[PDB]
């Protein structure tokens, strides 16, 4: 299924890239990152 893409802003339907992952922050928005080493 397409996704959003790293360094996005996650949507309601859908999930992160395969790679990047969706995590809120403090500010109340999430977004999504690539996975870190």
């Amino acid at each position: 299924a397409i996704c959003t893409g790293a360094d996005r802003p996650c949507a309601a339907c859908c999930p992160c890239c395969p790679g990047t992952s969706c995590k809120a922050e403090s500010n109340g928005v999430s977004y999504c990152r690539k996975d870190e080493p």
